[PDB]
């Protein structure tokens, strides 16, 4: 009774290796017409100096793009992170428009932007072999400023997880160390650019899944406020939920590369292909601004304790803000508790699971999702009753369960009401302390990896700006040291519940791994929050 | 068990009669202070030379107050639009920012626009002696911009209506002719606009409620994309309502005094005010642009036959763009009915009108509202009983009626994914054949009083936008001839139901009450819907520019 399924992942399996063998050899054919061509001068280049290089016509796109090609072939091999070759794009390469912001530059896309001719499958059988009839809207502006795209890279089955496995394509492992999750769900652009073959990726995020992976792979990350970009054509599997919206958004080695990315994408092509989203361009001035910060902190949410990584990240950070000028203020949110609990969770599945579960009727559940899928299958009675039972001695368990129940149009109503005044509520706070930014821990060192599916009161961090839409990015920082990991087995968390129990033995292991923080801007204003990031990057990372 | 609604009315009663008294003695106090202030001379000038003088300082800002006050309270005897003074404001006048692009301007305020220390009611006894404990976000950035706030302005009961009387301040009547309606539910402040007592005006809209009382008074208004300006602090009645979306905007007597205020509005001390509004400055060179315009044109929606008025308007406003070198093109959005009847009436009651319903408990229902709040209180069960019998007899009432029904969140996904899905396919034919704007009847003339209620089918030309959430406008163009009224004899609607046969009688003896058409731009894009507008409004009406 899962032929379908098998089925499925066997074209998959096949599709992907012939994917990987049409890389392979075009670039081997690249590479002997081209012998003399210093590779490696070229994949280490800045984004920025690349695109300068290609626009002066110093380098070519041919040789941009078969340069990363290979590259990407070879780290695929540790990493798993290509699902499919954009087999168009060496045409693509020569009809690209010259003075585009992007001319040449090869781009990597999560699976779920979609492509002409591609599945974006998201790791699920339903959606094997059903090929996209046209590029979503940030594709064809991304084609329209010049770029290359030239693969999709993995997610976890169905795209609702921070790991980055599914039963179609497997499972995709950090670059830094294979015991290790890469983050998600944009995992394999994480990987891939993290590795250093993409030089510029897309990802989406509803709980931290540009941010998760970025972190975790040592890579910046921005998701702006969720209607900044047109998610128009992208793939999805829950279709309505407007509570929390989806957000898209750019993964590359630098934090001008993002700022590249969003200006090259915030430009008439996008505004007026969906005009949904509001005609914003990019504010190039405040990205610029060298103007002392105030600047919110907090060194943990009091929800999710922080490994001792984490929390050293954040406090060197501070201080290294605080000498070079700006004014670091304590902030924390209010009622993370229930932003989290009852609003995030109330909004992802007012309807109890039942639309999302519909995406794997006859499919396997890939074990990095944990009990995900079984716990929301439940009838609402028995989530009720569990949740009743484990109040008084795992309160975070029994509230996750309570607020995962179907209702009625009229509670989401005073869902989506709550949500609104939780969000004016904190940007209340915010002017109250006078902030410009806000300056937060992200989630790290990597997980190993099937335990983020059993860890997810961990998503604290980062689903916070999910509901509240703000825009919110991440900047490694600094690396795990033999004292920051030992450190670990004095971690216990503040629940001690099974999340609390996960986490501290799937953060072990992990010095030499890379760890961020996470910079936070009040909505609309990404780039501001790129400012401070730009900032965070030039303080903690000088050489680059 | 009605005494507090007793209660309520009369003190309420109370508050106004006081208003109006203390209006009346600053007038006359000010008037034999300055003898010597030709009041006309400024009471008709254009907002926009207003400002200009107030800029250089060859008006006063008490005399501009003062003038504009007097005449409020003249108008507000044939009309009942003003619901409040907004007592705060002779302090404000002294205070006014000077370089602020508003400065000096007394603006009236539909009564949901909070302000401080003043009740806003919506006509219903529940809000009564529940004083705003702050001015709203738009009523902040209106005083930093120099602008004075006057007068809080009459609403229908709720809000939730295109007629405007409640139980508190009574019934608001057209200042051209009162037995008819002045629309609603911003019908205040297109009664007192709309008979010369005030310059500018701010006023909110989910199916219509901006565009009505405008073109039914004969002004100008503008409903922009729900989410350019700031809902924060505007009293409402339903929380949480996201499918179709509210949105708020100015009324003015031209369409340059709406430019004005859209450029005053958005600027850095709103969007710092609610960063939730993306800072989307107001593009001039847009607004002034002159280039030509294709423009999409429709004479009916086939849901709502117009009038032989508004048909005269939209076709004569066609021919005149098409002289002045526009090119005009026929389209007409897919799917009305299923636009209106299922996503506009799912979307605003998705709960099945209880949220609604609650702010009427214990409360008198206005006739205005007709058999609405009955209507609503039915038990799903018998709303689908009643929607399979009259199927086949009136299918557009058993479409209404059955999509009023409650229902599970699980079906407002998917209602809300329609509505997206719904939006892209209309964005889809407009760029499919290359439209910048488009041009739509407008409903006209004014009915009776208490009919708008019991025509609930027209709301179809004006909430088809709020269901697609474009900014779209309205510009007076023309006026009632003897000859359109007499033709109303002819009409007979699509349907021949209960709505069509209301509309026929209501819009009936209108000669010489103005009639427009409206003007739809894509989302965001206020300043070219303005720019149509405008263009509208030089060559239908030339001497307002
Ligand atoms: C169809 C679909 C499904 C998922 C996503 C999506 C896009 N971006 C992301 C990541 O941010 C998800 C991170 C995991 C969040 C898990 C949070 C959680 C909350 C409550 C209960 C369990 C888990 O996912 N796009 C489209
Ligand atoms: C709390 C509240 C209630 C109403 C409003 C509001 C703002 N603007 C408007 C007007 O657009 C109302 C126009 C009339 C719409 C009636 C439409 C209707 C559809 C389906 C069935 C019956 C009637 O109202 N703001 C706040
Ligand atoms: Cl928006």
């Amino acid at each position: 009774g899962r032929q379908k399924a098998r089925g499925a992942a066997t074209r998959a399996r096949q599709k992907q290796r012939a994917s990987l063998e049409t890389m392979d050899k075009a670039v081997q054919r690249f590479r002997l017409q081209n012998p003399d061509l210093d590779s490696e001068a070229l994949l280490t280049l800045p984004l920025l100096q690349l695109v300068q290089k290609l626009q002066s016509g110093e380098l070519s796109p041919e040789a941009v793009f078969f340069t990363y090609l290979g590259k990407a072939w070879e780290v695929n091999k540790g990493t798993n992170c290509v699902t499919s070759y954009l087999t168009d794009c060496e045409t693509q390469l020569s009809q690209a428009p010259r003075q585009g912001l992007l001319y040449g530059v090869p781009v990597s896309l999560k699976e779920c932007f979609s492509y002409k001719g591609h599945d974006s499958t998201l790791g699920l059988s339903l959606n094997e072999g059903m090929p996209s009839e046209s590029d979503c809207v940030v594709v064809q502006v991304l084609k329209l400023q010049g770029a290359v795209p030239f693969v999709h890279t993995n997610v976890p089955q169905s795209m609702f997880s921070y790991d980055c496995s599914n039963p179609l394509f497997g499972q995709t492992m950090n670059p830094w160390k294979s015991s290790k999750s890469p983050g998600g769900s944009s995992g394999g652009e994480g990987a891939l650019i993290g590795s250093g073959g993409s030089p510029l990726g897309l990802g989406t995020d509803i709980g931290g899944s540009i941010r998760f992976p970025s972190a975790f792979c040592g890579i910046c990350g921005l998701k702006p406020t969720g209607n900044r970009l047109s998610k128009s054509g992208l793939k999805g599997c829950v279709y309505g939920q407007t509570a929390v919206q989806l957000s898209l958004g750019p993964m590359a080695r630098d934090v001008e590369s993002l700022a590249l990315c969003l200006k090259a994408l915030l430009c008439e092509h996008l505004f007026t292909l969906d005009p949904t989203v509001p005609p914003l361009p990019f504010r190039e001035e405040v990205y610029r601004s060298s103007r002392p910060l105030r600047v919110g902190y907090y060194e943990t949410d009091n929800y999710t304790m922080p490994s001792p990584a984490m929390r050293r990240a954040l406090i060197e950070t501070k201080q290294r803000l605080e000498a070079a000028g700006h004014t670091l203020i304590p902030f924390l949110p209010n009622n993370i508790p229930y932003a989290l609990e009852v609003l995030s969770t109330g909004g992802l599945f007012s309807d109890g699971g039942r639309s999302f579960l519909q995406n794997f009727k006859g499919d396997f559940v890939d074990p990095c999702l944990g009990d995900l899928i079984l716990i929301l299958r439940l009838p609402s009675w028995f989530k009720r009753l569990l949740s009743l039972l484990l109040k008084p001695l795992f309160p975070r368990l029994a509230a996750f369960l309570n607020n995962m129940r179907p209702r009625s149009a009229e509670k989401l109503w005073k869902l989506q009401h709550e949500i609104e005044m939780y969000r004016q509520s904190v940007i209340a706070q915010w002017k109250a302390m006078n902030l410009d930014v806000l300056l937060t821990p992200m989630l790290g060192p990597a997980l190993d990896l099937n335990t983020p599916g059993r860890a997810t009161g961990a998503v604290s961090y980062t689903m916070l700006y999910n509901c509240l839409d703000f825009p919110a990015g991440v900047v490694p920082v600094t690396t795990v040291t033999a004292e920051d990991d030992a450190q670990m087995e004095l971690y216990k968390g503040y629940f001690g519940d099974i999340w609390d129990i996960i986490l501290k033995k799937a953060m072990k292991n992990s010095v030499g791994l890379p760890v961020a923080v996470q910079c936070v801007a009040l909505p609309w204003q990404e780039e501001l929050c790129l400012r401070f990031m730009r900032e965070v990057e030039q303080l903690m990372t000088p050489q680059k």
